């Protein structure tokens, strides 16, 4: 494995401790054995998400400091439109509290778009994959959320360049079954977030938009990770070795009509998200009329004028080379680390995320046993690291658990590859108890979305 | 005019400048004379709204530095929730991006929780008055908003202590005509923004929610400004002569059911948003499945933890009844200010702002050209300060009964030095008044036109 | 009075508040009846120093947020150089931590550099005023600090333009008295701080600085408050009255060899200090060798690289006029209140304070029993206002020709309405200056005993 | 060489750069081949000192945000205070705006003290090794600055215990042949930053306080560096190796009358220092006195209130053992790094640096040319980083002869940041150094261009020869 420094140095630390397995354990109990239910006390490292834990720049807090916090015509919002003109040559923007909140401002107005003139009687959404948000926006309007992610990423320690590309047959076959006049949008997810953040290729994005462009059928960019997408396209396509990253993310936003954005990931923020929208006036007219009720008006869309702020200067610093360099060589750092000592991991290592693979660490738990749950408790009662379960406790009511995935989520800017090599070594050594160990039952289960707070016993 | 001094100092300021007449001039002209557009470089004392352009304290900023960016369980949660427990006795708590994100987690789950065995058939939102994105959220949601403020809310120069109370008589009329098995919620609006600021009194607050419980009906406090209401129980009701302002609060929040609480406001933010539930886990639990989709996960609700951690401190900060006296007092001056040089207004003035009588002003403009905008455009362009309308221009394609022009104040922002230069320049153009005309549409969108519509003098 | 409205608003608050008589009463017997020995918890509105009390603007908190703490070389280092280069025309800078700090770094090489070829066995500094550790670094170095201000600085009440003049008779009197050979430098102060603030003309800095060169003697300008002073040669000179601030500071700095500054004043900071050197690179070097044992290195002098960062933006924010009209006029307002009620002050009032001259408050008590310190304990006791003398407690018995209470304001920090309060308190002690006592005292410092010295009343 | 984990995570990052190795030429050409005068523009990783470049905690910030700035009775002055009595025992404290502004309050008022009754004739200061700008200030104020240092810190690669000790022997020695008259003060520093930021055992700072007390001789902590101190002392002396840090640090200061601190070192400032004085309210009220017209008022002495703030959160901070393992473990590691690939240093590595011995990586460069120095700019244009020398540099030229001062060492110091930087770092600076083994042959010696009189070091340009 390859140590890659920081291309910064410390200006704030933040501290953190591990309580002890006695303290560890009985903060287990009381949280039902769900890491989702524990206080962030009981945490040492939180591999949870990297959502909204980034650590900013001193220049970040900077703009923070001298946001403007007016409640109509912020001179942020000024700034954040500008900046999206010049990174994705888009007209019109409305920021959202975060993507979410950008999901729900404009899936409603793209149904209700389609849905002119009497057409989309049975609307769907295709994605290479839709992410849970997403997902449920689309359900919650009525619509099919259709995944159609290359076969390519289910052969997790197989190594492929472009293991979040669309299936490109499967989407035309998809175009034909449902029809065009049903199909409200193409989402492309860069990176594609639940293939393991695993990069969509330049021809990929704009195969997938010519072949929407000719059936009429308008594309949102789900872009919370667009940076670390435009890295893997200039490491990895030839064609663009010699581009800029900036380049590289002007070329990816002439395959998508909009884009919803996170900002809590590639932006480096803590909250915040973004739409934005190439030149569709009226669809930009009916969003954000969608905005003023449910997020705030319409320059500022939930977020405080700082925040804004910090979101233009993030934006700017998440598209440097040298810093994504680094944070996608600490992520793929700890892949390694890993895999070399004989953990499977979907490989090679996404942008922002190492992703264990089906348990065969624990071959006596089943499914419905929460075999990758077992190894997060006992992760996190051997180590105090708390991860995400990506499997028989997320999927639910039981739909196929293809995949068992363990997801170590890495924060941008956060934690050493010392914080790194404690995190390997603490997976590495439960190959001692990886058989002994108990599986889990329903102790509380709730009617929906369990894994956030379903209590579990061994 | 009486002059209440600031019960703290000034420890960090933010610069603002007059635009040259030329420049405010050219501003208006290129803003087509909505000031909703006005960029706020354009802006010298911004009186669009109390809503997050608050000045907070040196607390408030070191409770953020240390806040708690946790995904799940982050420390400040626990603080916020205990807060809420401390100040309302409610035991659940929702944090929410801002108000109008938590009325869209509670009240489209009040109405799934009516509808049980068939009833809310033809459901319905009671309130003394519903505020903007209430019933827009209400209307969202199939319902309709119905408001009873009392008849004392429409004499406006006719001084009543609660000009905010529910009508009583047309509480049980509602009741009556549309049913207990239709009405959703009631929603108890504390101070009562629509009625201009004004309180509503500790008994209305008890016959109401008795009439409610009595019919098994649930009954939200909105509490975006329920210090100032609390302040204002203190003043005018004997029996609370001599009780703390937070005994004032303890109070009123025996008669609702939950809270939505926009943060910007009372508790002295720039962002941020709460729900608050008494004891009902059933309708805690379904808003906490609403949450994760809309605003985020249950434990931060799209808000930073530096927010929440902001909030914490804010709330204590709100309840200050010196504080309250100095603000409420600098409303209080201006308004008199106004007063004493014959204009007319809301009076008494309520908790936040001042509301000034355009019709008296500019007789020779009818209301659907636009009289209180006319005033507020002429006052722009003399002040450069920017008001907001409330009249036909806000209410739309209808009659309104009244010409407004709200001058909302931000809290510890602005001294009663600015205060005169407001009354100055209102009062200034006692003579230019009648020779000033309408406006008319340049550029008129199809809803909520007052943010975006372009308009033109005569 | 006239009450002028900030250039600015409100951005971030602190509390205060009014100690009772009771913990007053113990607070100043505890402090040996000097309130120097008060904590600032005993104080309401502290009006002992306008000298790092100052509200900062949020550009400033951002400069520093993005402050380089480099040891050699700091980013914010060249920034200071230049800045001074563009206010001054000087070409050479060392920091200091604050205003005494560079007196310590520039004032001992003057006398060294003064008698290398066996000269100046007679040491002598002249100036309008030295204020007191400009004086004490004086004598401390062996040599005598000769004051000779206006005779018009000793009439209060009678108007004068520039009673902080040089008497350039004097002036003359003392260069044949001492013998230019003795003289190490004149020191112009501006504002003259111990003559109440007042200002110093731009052809009496002028005349000054041609006597000192046809003799061959360095000149430093004091320049704590410089940008007060230029406010003044604006408003009073019509050879100056349509410059900008910056032409007339430019002005200035033409009749100086070098400047000491405390940046704690007009450039609006917490913390800091300054030496430039218009071009003698000797005694800039010389300068530095003292500032590496005593300050720091030559690139910081005992500042972080933050406070420098703040000191580059606080000597702009510090230069404008619109800010310097609002702050002199607000204390020229707390002067016209106290004139207007009969209270005798130095007038014009200067840059910084108002001076209540007390030798006819209380002409019983003489001024070896400080009639003016018995002014400020009774203003204390009376209303929580603390204050500071500026007459024979200070001058350290020397013959006093000012018996001063200074209420110093400091920049950004109260409004109007604190200024009210403050005269209020003032005013209603007419009737008990006769019924007060002088003071005695218990523990008197041979250097400097106004600071630390505990008293008590006769 | 192990690496240690950091027990924080990163909240606030700065960007830094490698200038191209040509920008690295020209900048070094035009700082006359002085570091001290590049701009922090021109430098990759800062290794120039481990003073005031420390990364505070979001507790520190959160302070200085709440900070007192009242010219007269501050609230953080009495936090400050109160901190002072809790960690040292001491009842009086004088802020100061850093660690040479507390030698300027208390040296002048110590030697004023003892020349009461005559005595002070020839006056000196006993120090195990007085640090550059303490021993300015001992010989400003007409005083000779004597340094014990124990002699196992001049055998650079032997291991000892306690590199940082008083030399007892010659102790007794000097209170012998200047008499106890003359000694205005004994100064312990801890750690021993001149030794090489090597600790001194609880038993030496005990004995040499019982030699002082005894014999009426003030001393005095400068204790920049003290919580590294302590650590090594729980380290190494087995009687306190069940104790805590604070326990530690508690009793090292029954063994002094009063300290002198740079709080930009262990307490993690930006800037900052602080003179306290255990109970003799004499010197307390004299240093008062001197710190009013030299500092500020004794409330705040210098700083902004918002430091003293900072300061009093950072002493707590800088005193957990769990930090203090990983910052000293951080440079132990950069020093087995450089063991491990034969470069020769001062073994073993102290609390806040490692120094590098200069003499035997550049054997064809002799003293008068500046080994160190040599290696220094050597490592910068290679790199980009910035090291200091401690050697025949700073040393400067014999005031009696005008020629070179003959130094008994050659030393690079790679002075470390808390909380600045990572192991990663730490590798670069290694890599840099190793790399460049085979050129240390070929490295030419240095000459002047410009030599200023007095401290040279920080200001003289040299060239190539
Ligand atoms: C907040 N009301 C604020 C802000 C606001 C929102 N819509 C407005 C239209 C016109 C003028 C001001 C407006 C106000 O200034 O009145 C508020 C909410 C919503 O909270 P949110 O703005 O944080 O989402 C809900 N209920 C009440 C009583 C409010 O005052
Ligand atoms: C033991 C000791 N005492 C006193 C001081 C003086 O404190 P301050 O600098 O806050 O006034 C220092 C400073 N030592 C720093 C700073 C320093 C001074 N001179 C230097 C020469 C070269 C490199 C660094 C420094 C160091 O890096 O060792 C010190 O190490
Ligand atoms: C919540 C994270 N992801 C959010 C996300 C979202 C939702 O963004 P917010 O969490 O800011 O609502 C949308 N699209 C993609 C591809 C995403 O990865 C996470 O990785 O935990
Ligand atoms: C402290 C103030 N004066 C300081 C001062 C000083 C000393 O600056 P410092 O307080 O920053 O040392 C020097 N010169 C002049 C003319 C001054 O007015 C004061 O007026 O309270
Ligand atoms: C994993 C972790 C956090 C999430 N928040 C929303 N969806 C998620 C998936
Ligand atoms: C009066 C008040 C404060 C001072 N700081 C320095 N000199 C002073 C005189
Ligand atoms: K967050
Ligand atoms: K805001
Ligand atoms: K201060
Ligand atoms: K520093």
């Amino acid at each position: 494995a390859k140590r890659i420094v920081e291309p910064f140095r410390i200006k704030m630390v933040e501290k953190i401790r591990v309580p002890s397995r006695e303290e560890r354990e009985a903060a287990l109990k009381e949280a039902g054995y769900n890491p989702f239910l524990l206080p962030s006390s009981a945490v040492y490292i939180d591999l949870l998400t990297d959502s909204g834990t980034n650590a900013m720049s001193d220049h970040q807090w900077a703009a923070m400091i001298t946001g403007d916090e007016a409640y109509a015509g912020s001179r942020n919002y000024y700034d954040l439109k500008d900046k999206a003109k010049e990174l994705f040559n888009y007209d019109y923007i409305i920021p959202a509290h975060q993507g979410r909140g950008a999901e729900n401002i404009l899936f409603p107005v793209l149904l209700k778009y389609k849905q002119k003139e009497g057409k989309a009687k049975n609307p769907v959404f295709i994605s290479n994959f839709h992410f849970d948000t997403t997902a449920a926006h689309v359900e919650l309007n009525g619509c099919k959320a259709i995944n159609i992610v290359t076969e390519k990423a289910f052969d997790s320690e197989t190594y492929d360049d472009w293991k979040g590309d669309f299936d490109i047959k499967k989407l035309k076959e998809n175009i034909a079954q449902h029809g065009a006049d049903n199909i409200v949008a193409i989402v492309s997810t860069v990176t594609c977030n639940s293939a393991g953040g695993q990069p969509v290729s330049m021809s990929n994005l704009k195969e997938v938009y010519e072949i929407a462009k000719q059936h009429g059928i308008f594309v949102v960019m789900d872009s919370a990770r667009f940076c670390e997408n435009a890295y893997f396209i200039k490491a990895r396509d030839p064609k663009y070795k010699n581009a800029t990253i900036k380049e590289v993310i002007f070329d990816m936003y002439k395959y998508a009509d909009a884009l919803t954005m996170s900002a809590k990931k590639d932006p480096l923020l803590n909250i915040g998200g973004l739409v934005a929208i190439r030149d569709n006036e009226e669809i930009f007219t009916l969003a954000r009329q969608r905005c003023v009720p449910m997020e705030g008006f319409v320059t500022y869309g939930g977020l405080a004028g700082r925040d804004m702020a910090a979101m233009v200067q993030g934006l700017e610093e998440g598209t440097e080379e040298e810093y994504l360099h680094y944070r996608i060589g600490q992520v793929k750092y700890l892949g390694d680390r890993l895999r070399e000592a004989g953990i499977p991991i979907q490989y090679p290592t996404g942008g922002h995320a190492v992703f264990v693979d089906c348990k065969k660490l624990v071959p006596q738990i089943p499914g419905d046993q929460f075999p990758a749950q077992a190894v997060i408790n006992a992760l996190y009662l051997e180590s105090g690291v708390r991860a995400v379960e990506i499997g028989s406790f997320l999927l639910g009511r039981q739909k196929h658990a293809d995949m068992e995935f363990m997801r170590l989520t890495i924060a941008r800017r956060v934690y050493t590859n010392d914080h790194m090599d404690y995190i390997a070594d603490a997976l590495i050594g439960l190959k001692e108890k990886f058989a002994t160990l108990k599986g889990l039952e329903f102790e509380y289960e709730p009617p929906v979305l369990r894994h956030f707070t379903a209590r579990l016993k061994p």
